[PDB]
């Protein structure tokens, strides 16, 4: 019933991307298809509702692909309904402090390691479980994941880092790159720097490495080199603008096209 | 209101792309961004909805992308209710005999050149007409593409393309493939040998030239050299398919990758 930490676990590299257009859960299908273990769903950027989440679910559960969402804000309305309808876990943006992570892991795990409600139904799949066991088990596969976009959040990276529950960290460049004072300039020393300094501290606290690149798959391989298991490259809506503009702009310089 | 006919007219070659998956509305300002003139609803083939159609065309009217239907069968129930929802037209798949389009063009055109019903409200696009007027100048303005999939509608061609109010010509190369005893083989001289038949007849008739390529956007060099206008390439799955696969490939093939 949970794919992500599982591969994690036993030292896999693991491939996802953005998702931010599609909504149609054939996605799921085609994605599964393509050979990635994940993807993210961008409620921070974008309009998906719960039931669009559990649609997508729904299909990727029997699939065996991985669906996290990147909420706006941590509260139980996002992280209670969210992991019943079945996401395996969260990407949670810009993280400031340990606090953040606190109660991000306080709402997503069930005692004694959190304050997690439990529901029926959709929460186990429908399916019946032996409550007492099924709650540990439950624990340890649920995935939180910290994205990092301060510099002060950088320099703070160990405390962050060292909450319990935190199973993985990865990057903003974007907004780091804002915050660096150089926003869009996501290949720059300074923010390599950043990176870098994180990944220290990861490796400090047991924390599993993510990288995020935005265009050329090939410059995923900074982080590969480095022992990142969560690789996050590009999403649907690149996917689309890029092939599409592509094609069209060499079937537009085709000798004879009539502009 | 109507943008297809309007460059055709004016000897401009136009390009689109076919959507099977995407119903996610912001794929038309997506298209619209790579350039794309129109782009052809699969209904023959995919779970689209009149709503779902009525959507993308919403967006699609101020963003200057013409949307044109692939309708599974000829009746008015079609062709009224997407004309009256604003694709701008179709394409008449696996069409046979003149009869098909005399059909076609009797339900897609006002008198007296067809029997389309006058509607209101989202007909005019919501705006006040010239009634008089108006039937007669959006007459001028309808789509309507036979799709050539059979080797009898090939030698049969004249009498297809002669009916008038037939603007266009493409072809279904799988389909074709399979009535020349070759399915999947779309880039055998024997399947050129159709369309360059097609084509002589296109010319004889006054009548559009049109072609499909699956994947590579540099084999509609072949038909710009022909003089085709309607140049129909690849589609959303396509896109999401190949392009996710891609980088996925890449990145498991980085040194380092733990499969
Ligand atoms: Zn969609």
């Amino acid at each position: 019933a949970m794919f992500l930490k599982k591969k994690l676990s036993a030292g896999k590299s693991v491939v996802g991307t953005m998702l931010n257009l599609v909504y149609n859960p054939d996605i799921v299908r085609i994605y599964a298809e393509a050979g990635l273990d994940y993807f993210i769903v961008d409620c921070e950027h974008a309009a998906y509702t719960f039931r669009e989440i559990n649609h997508l679910v729904s299909v990727a559960k029997n699939a065996g692909v991985s669906v996290l969402v990147r909420i706006p804000q941590v509260d139980r309305a996002h992280v209670q309904r969210l992991l019943d309808i079945g996401a395996e876990g969260f990407m949670i943006p810009g993280v400031q402090s340990a606090e953040t992570m606190r109660e991000t892991v306080r709402l997503a795990k069930y005692p004694p390691l959190g304050e997690r409600g439990v529901g029926g139904s959709i929460v186990t799949d429908f399916k019946p479980v032996n409550w007492a066991e099924w709650v540990q088990e439950r624990n340890d596969e649920i995935f939180i994941m910290a994205q990092i976009e301060h510099v002060k959040a950088v320099e703070d990276i160990d405390s962050i880092l060292a909450v319990q529950g935190v199973d993985a960290v990865i990057f903003g460049p974007r907004d780091l790159s804002n915050d660096l004072g150089i926003i869009g300039q996501t290949e720059h020393p300074k923010v390599y720097e950043c990176y870098e300094k994180v990944y220290r501290a990861a490796d400090r606290q047991g924390v599993v490495k993510g990288f995020f690149t935005a265009a050329d798959a090939a410059k995923m391989g900074w982080a590969v080199e480095r022992g990142a298991q969560m690789l996050l490259w590009s999403g649907d809506v690149a996917a689309l603008q890029t092939y599409t503009a592509k094609g069209v702009k060499t079937i537009k310089e085709l000798p004879g096209f009539n502009p």
